[PDB]
């Protein structure tokens, strides 16, 4: 066991993320492969996530439920190789095999079937904060690529087409909304291709995150549009309030966020000296440290507790570490593991000055802040730690993401760390072409079709495979 971090971010991405999330006590391994342990350090953030989004889309009229976590084989026959079986209880074996949620599709809409009966029934708008299970036998990765992982998962149904397209756009920003303003991460809004979106549903929209230490990108949320794919296969139909004897299919979404947030925020914000929290998501934004007897001892616990009362007067998420066992040293180096964005330090010198140094994690600067200005200083400095956060992933982003014309500057491109927006046919052929010409997975896959891409085709653009014309400016990169 050491002291702080052993391996660079730059040298040793995997080793670096291991150290940090685990000498930051976020992460704790399981004897399961693929499954990792929340401590509180990391279940806090979740929590934040919890909090806001879940009073975003009851603001919208959504409502939360909990639907069973096992499906029967018949149900997602209506509608594979990932889906967990449970297959005995105990030493008895069951009749046939029940399985354990992908995703809960199959399980809600067969209830979805019989709430709806008039057109007047809808909408339909339930959410579920839960875990799901996706057996895949590829390599894992805390938090990013996990067996099973915790989400919320939102499911509409409504009797027009332009309700559920609005809906879409909507819960999509909300997403944008929770990694721009409260992780700090920029993220591209986009459209997946046809190889790569919902199986079943119309189109998938997305939210694009790149991590700029491995030049891979990763899927930080999705907002499908259903259609009227799944209500044909449970029958959520509804009398036409417009056509007597015509029945209609309702119009679906379903969108989800897990706790892969929780990773993009490490992999994007950590630094070598460990993790590194937004302030709008640590559970702890300021921690106050007893700097420099045993009644000027009792002398800075007491400071340290007028700082700390004060500080929670203008809600700001404080913690005071006064315990005797660990000296300032090596508190220092422990909550700057943790990625405290404010270490508040009192000493016996600071104190008797009317004065304390703030130490702001995301610059490792140090402030000396007056007593009678702490409350109005520690704020901006929380703010501008959340914009410098937020400001250096964006500009790391916007300079990794770049436009090409051939394939031969996508290679290039490719090579050297960065995501590129090539014209694109769309077609599933050519996007497994490119994926093995780039591999020489090592090769490049689409990420999304971008909302607002970077520049605009014209009349004869072709493919960058050379056969097809190009529909859209599209963006490809490695991936997670
Ligand atoms: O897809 C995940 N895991 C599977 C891929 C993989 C790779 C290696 C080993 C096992 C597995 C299972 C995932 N894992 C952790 C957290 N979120 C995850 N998913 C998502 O964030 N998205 C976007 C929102 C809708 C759902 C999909
Ligand atoms: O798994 C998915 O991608 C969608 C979104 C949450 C529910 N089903
Ligand atoms: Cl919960
Ligand atoms: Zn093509």
């Amino acid at each position: 066991t050491r002291l702080g971090l052993e391996a660079k971010k730059e040298e040793n991405l995997a080793d670096w993320y291991s150290q940090v999330i685990t000498k930051s006590e976020m992460i704790e391994y399981h004897d399961i492969s693929g499954c990792y342990i929340l401590r509180p350090w990391a279940y806090a953030i979740w929590e934040a996530i919890k909090d806001f989004f879940d009073a975003e889309i009851k603001k919208l009229g959504v409502e939360n439920c909990y639907f069973p976590m096992f499906v029967s084989q018949s149900a997602l026959e209506k509608e594979a190789p990932e889906v967990a079986w449970v297959t005995r209880s105990g030493k008895t074996e069951l009749a046939e095999p029940i399985a354990i949620r992908p995703t809960s599709e199959t399980v809600m809409y067969p209830a979805y079937a019989k709430w709806v009966q008039s057109h007047r029934d809808l909408p339909i708008k339930l959410n579920q904060w839960c875990n799901v299970v996706r057996w895949e036998f590829k390599h894992p990765q805390p938090f990013l690529r996990t067996r099973e992982f915790l989400w919320q998962e939102g499911h509409s149904a409504f009797a027009t087409m332009e309700e559920a397209a609005e809906e879409v756009l909507q819960i999509l920003d909300l997403y944008a909304q929770v990694y721009e303003e409260l992780l700090a991460i920029p993220v591209v809004k986009g459209r997946k291709t046809e190889k790569e979106k919902f199986a079943g549903g119309d189109y998938t929209t997305t939210i694009e995150a790149f991590i700029s230490a491995s030049g891979r990108a990763i899927q930080g949320g999705t907002s499908h549009h259903l259609g009227q794919n799944f209500s044909k296969m449970f029958e959520i139909v509804f009398e036409d309030p417009k056509i007597p004897g015509e029945k209609q299919f309702a119009y679906q979404n379903s969108w989800g966020l897990t706790t892969r947030t929780i990773g993009v925020m490490t992999m994007v914000h950590g630094d070598n000296m460990g993790l590194v929290l937004p302030p709008r998501v640590a559970c702890v934004q300021v921690v106050i440290i007893p700097c420099g007897s045993e009644e000027d001892k009792e002398a800075l616990i007491a400071k340290c507790n007028d700082y700390r009362r004060r500080l929670l007067s203008v809600n700001i998420r404080v913690r005071a570490d006064l315990r005797d066992n660990y000296s300032p040293g090596w508190k220092f180096n422990h909550w700057e593991l943790k990625g405290v964005p404010i270490r508040l330090e009192v000493g016996p010198r600071d104190m008797k000055s009317c004065q304390f140094v703030a130490v702001r994690r995301d610059t490792g600067e140090k402030l000396t802040v007056a007593e009678n200005e702490a409350e109005t200083k520690l704020q901006a400095i929380l703010e501008d730690i959340q914009v410098t956060l937020f400001t250096r992933a964006s500009e790391d982003l916007k300079t990794h993401m770049v436009v090409a014309n051939t394939m031969e500057d996508f290679q290039k491109i490719l090579d050297s760390g960065k995501i590129v927006q090539i014209p694109f046919c769309g077609e599933i052929d050519c996007e497994d072409w490119i994926k093995k010409t780039t591999a020489r997975s090592m090769g490049a896959k689409s990420l999304c079709i971008p909302f607002k891409p970077l520049c605009e085709l014209q009349p004869g653009a072709k493919c960058v495979c050379g056969k097809n014309p190009a529909k859209y400016y599209t963006l490809f990169g490695r991936s997670y």
